[PDB]
């Protein structure tokens, strides 16, 4: 995996084991991005993995602040 993405849309899925259902605002790792328009997502705690619509995933950024750590 390793880059983080945020869900910009709910993805309820269709109840397929191959999917990873997400709510808007969910943050996941993405390991793959396929031309079919699907991305392979993994929950941050490693506990589940599955495909999600690439369309729905946007690069995660923690805060809008330019405050340094």
């Amino acid at each position: 995996k390793d880059p983080k993405f945020e869900a910009a849309y709910d993805f309820p899925g269709s109840g397929s084991s191959s999917e990873l259902p997400l709510k808007k605002g969910d943050i996941v790792f993405i390991s793959r991005d396929e031309p079919s328009g699907w991305s392979l997502a993994k929950l941050l705690d490693g506990s589940k993995e599955g495909w999600v619509p690439t369309a729905y995933m946007t690069p995660y950024k923690d805060t809008r602040n330019t405050v340094p750590v």
